[PDB]
């Protein structure tokens, strides 16, 4: 649950007809910022504050939407939103917020031409909350699906997943999950909770065919993905919070296989907070925000 | 000029009231895209599938715009504008467009309230024409300043500018490069010709002020010079990041300070895929740099 962090509210906007929608989370509380983009065919926005060596941004919100590259107005809209509320970098003239944001592709599934917009990017910032959040089809994975080795047609339903791990002294390590993965859900076992299927139904064993010659037939397969957000209550630089994010992609290499392919947008963005008292090790952060991502990424096909 | 690539068409929006607009690079002919992204203050979209570790992406063009973050909304109306086009890449359902795009802060002169939108971004697709195109305050550059150490009114006006280097064997490198440098713009013989001001006469010489002591004061001091460089070469994806890279030393060249904190600096790099003229990416770089520095005084000379 991302909101057992301080200062974190979630809100989704979901379309079911479309199958379709975007989830932002919001920081009432000053955050670090960091960010690791491993797929190979991702689609983002802001990103480049986000690295050690940028300035310090003020960061309002992330977002993780549907609607491949046409999503990310969803994040402008939230952006609009923000301003209107007063928030943001203070220029003097204006206030300037920002909205970092990571895309999934969702347009097999439901209604192609509908896609996050300027009003429904405004519609997650209202629905933000703090407490529990809804899990699975909903927001950002609504049009979620896994395994798509043979076309989303023989595949499994994706969906939004979160889980906390909770450290000594008070430190906890949550995290945010959209799977939407070319590959295979595999336990801590190795047995396939969701991925690609059979005409009748059975589990195909994405990497085993591959193994043996079948080709990609997924619609992004020509030219030549999990999304999430892993917070923390502790104190960090820059530095650790990339660091943090980077440690957090060993988590979807525990669940997904294969993972970080050419049809994958797999980004994991990461926040510390400013202002706190509690301070640990990167390396066990690192460690703990994989076993959440991991965690949230089985919540997100079982909810 | 940065039409004198094959297939490449420039179209501007500009507001001259609110003193804020986008150009966008509209690719007819398949491009093979790179990028740095040197600035510690940029606001890009879209730059992920531009690295070399990525797959190969459709880039249908590239914008240059203000308005600050709020102005990668233009980028995004682009997208819109292409799509009803028919262009972008194929997924059988619908057609994906992509344009990259990095912005400029202009908020501190005329309407702040303004910035470039979805429908402006869509205006500049519109304009997008062959041949020759107005430099100078139009387009990303219609409000664009040079020289911000004592905040915007004491600063140079600044603006988009191009320029075309010619090698052998009928080798072009072009550039169209929106400058809005926090440092002064210098010439080839080191003369300050745009720059921040003192209060009541001559070029101040930013660097010399900093070493002096003097603080930034410009309105992102609490917490850019971006364009794009063409080649009518085939490029795989490697080299035209290398050759982004390499324009780079071309702003160095003018500009001073360069890559600050209030700096988004950001050099796009575009190759031909289907070309029979190839060169060292080394050359091409050197070049690059060339016309990314000429492109810079030729902003300020209109
Ligand atoms: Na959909
Ligand atoms: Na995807
Ligand atoms: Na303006
Ligand atoms: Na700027």
């Amino acid at each position: 649950m991302l909101t057992d962090i301080d200062g974190i509210r979630v809100g989704h906007a979901t379309d079911a007809r479309a199958m379709t929608g975007c989830t932002i989370a919001v920081f009432d509380e000053p955050v670090v910022p960091g960010v690791d983009v491993r797929g190979a065919n991702a689609a983002t926005i802001y990103t480049d504050l986000l690295y050690p060596d940028s300035v310090m941004p003020s960061v309002t919100g992330i977002m993780l939407t549907g609607g491949s590259a046409f999503g990310l107005e969803a994040a402008l809209g939230a952006v609009r939103y923000f301003e209107e509320q007063g928030r943001g970098y203070d220029v003097g003239v204006a206030k300037i917020p920002l909205v970092p944001a990571a895309v999934i592709y969702d347009l097999s599934v439901g209604d192609a031409n509908v896609r996050p917009d300027l009003a429904m990017g405004r519609r997650a910032c209202e629905a933000a909350k703090p407490g529990p959040f809804e899990r699975g089809r909903v927001g950002g994975g609504t049009g979620a699906t896994v395994g798509k080795l043979y076309g989303v047609r023989q595949s499994s339903p994706g969906g939004l997943g979160t889980a906390t791990v909770s450290l000594y002294g008070g430190i906890k390590v949550s995290a945010m999950i959209v799977v939407n993965s070319f590959g295979d859900l595999r336990d801590t076992a190795g047995r396939i909770v969701a991925g690609a299927k059979y005409e009748g139904g059975e589990f195909a064993d994405t990497y085993a065919r591959m193994k043996l010659g079948d080709k990609n037939q997924s619609a992004l397969a020509r030219m030549g993905t999990t999304i999430g957000i892993v917070s923390t209550n502790c104190r960090l630089t820059k530095v650790e919070a990339s660091r943090m994010a980077t440690l957090a992609h060993n988590g979807l290499a525990r669940a997904i296989c294969p993972i970080h392919t050419n049809v994958d947008g797999d980004t994991i963005f990461a926040t510390g907070l400013q202002k706190s008292d509690l301070t640990a090790p990167v390396d066990l952060l690192g460690t703990a925000a994989a076993e959440a991502a991991m965690l949230a990424c089985l919540d997100a096909v079982m909810q």
